């Protein structure tokens, strides 16, 4: 019962430990694109149709 909390508390160790391994990784470079991303996002074509709009456009 309690064992597999032990076990478990274990693998948290492992998780946070990736979080540095991350910043490693340099992701620097793939945030910057990130960010011109959520640009493109704001582009979507449901934001250019209103649902509530029915007779927009031919």
């Amino acid at each position: 019962g309690p064992l597999g909390s032990i076990k478990e508390l274990k693998m948290s160790k492992d998780e946070i430990k990736r979080e540095y391994k991350e910043m490693e990784g340099s992701p620097e470079i793939k945030s910057k694109r990130r960010q011109f991303h959520q640009e493109i996002q704001s582009r979507n074509m449901r934001e250019n149709v209103k649902r509530s709009s029915v007779v927009v456009a031919n």
